[PDB]
C-alpha cells in the first residue's frame, strides 16, 4: 500500500467524500421523483372504476336511439 | 503543547463517512419501501383488462331483458 | 521502529469509501430496474381510458 502525505490525503479524500455526497443527493432526488409519478399512477388507477359506470350506463341510455337508427 | 490537527481530521473523516453511509441506508430503505408499492400497484393493474372485459359481456348479456321491455 | 498509524488510517478509510461506492452503484442499478417497470406500468395505465372508449364503440358496432 502507497501513502499519501498528510497533507495529499485530506485533500483527495475530502474530494472524492464530496464526490459521493453529490451522487446520494442526485439519489435521493430520483426516488423523491419517482415517488411523484407513482402516486400520480395510483390517483389513475383508482379512478378508473368510476370511468367504466360512466360508459357502462352512458351506453343503455344511447340503447332505444341504436333501435330507431338502426331501421 | 500537543498538536490536534491529525487526530481531529481522522475523527472527522470517519464522522463523515458515517454520515453518508447512513444516507445510503435511508436510500436503500427507500428503494425497497417503492420496490414493495410498485409491486402493489403492478398486481392492481393486472386486475384491469378483467374489469373491462367483465364490464363489455355484462352490458352484452342485458340485452335480452332490456328490448323485450322496449317492445313491451 | 516505523509508525503505521498513518498509513493504516488511510488504507482503511480508503477501503470504506470503497464499500460505501459500492452500495451506491447497487442501488442505481437497482433504480434503473424500477423506474423502466414504473415508466412501464405508467404507460399501460394511461392508454386504459382509450380502451374503455374502444370497448363501448364496439358495443355500439357490433349489435
Amino acid at each position: 500500500f502507497k501513502s499519501m502525505t498528510q497533507e495529499a490525503f485530506q485533500e483527495s479524500s475530502v474530494k472524492e467524500l464530496g464526490r459521493l455526497e453529490a451522487q446520494l443527493a442526485s439519489l435521493r432526488q430520483e426516488l423523491a421523483a419517482l415517488t411523484l409519478k407513482q402516486n400520480s399512477v395510483a390517483d389513475e388507477v383508482g379512478l378508473l372504476p368510476q370511468k367504466i359506470q360512466a360508459a357502462r350506463a352512458d351506453v343503455e341510455s344511447q340503447f332505444p336511439d341504436w333501435i330507431r337508427q338502426f331501421l
